[PDB]
């Protein structure tokens, strides 16, 4: 998962400590490619603001108001038979439920509440 | 998902017509092989029981009896810094929130409930 990846790299970027990507890839022991991709996307999702001439990132708000589902988002990525197609309609709808329960903890959590 | 597939093959087995696995897989528009994996597994998890000498198979027991989370389970398949790890501790756990949540929703829906 690309959420873990992106809560560990949103961890050390909490401190804030002019932390460049690359560092964050060795202590979060990732590919700085993917460190930098997420980065973009965390800014991209302005949960990162950035200050160039100043490596690394830093959060844009409070650990308290980042939620894992707000993280989630940033880096979120027959049958033939008319029968068959029926029940995938019912299958659909239920997904969504289970999605939606699955959304709604994420949304529970904050960062700060994992850092502690 | 497996899922989904696990869930159409019960539909049709629903109406208990003697479908042999190779029907069910044309009718649910997939390969036979899945299809009869998916099926020894349920009736490994005993939600399916077999009469040889009968094509495909039948339900154990009533759909309002069965929970897709029971359905779920049948088919269900660095760093380094000691900083990572706590927080990979935290994150753990998190997932265990998310997914008690995800599976408690289906247990919430019975085959009966797609069903409609």
């Amino acid at each position: 998962s690309r959420l873990a990846v992106a809560i560990h790299i949103l961890s050390l970027i909490s401190m804030d400590e002019k932390t460049s990507s690359e560092i964050i890839a060795d202590s979060v022991n990732t590919n700085p490619v993917v460190v930098r991709r997420m980065i973009s996307l965390l800014k991209k999702a302005d949960i990162l603001t950035s200050r160039a001439g100043v490596p690394g990132a830093s959060l844009k708000k409070d650990p308290a108001d980042i939620s894992l589902l707000e993280v989630y988002r940033a880096v979120q990525k027959n049958p033939k038979c008319p029968v068959g197609k029926k029940i995938q309609n019912a299958l659909d709808e239920t997904f969504e439920s289970v999605q939606r329960a699955m959304e709604n903890e994420l949304a529970s959590k904050s960062l700060k509440d994992v850092m502690n």
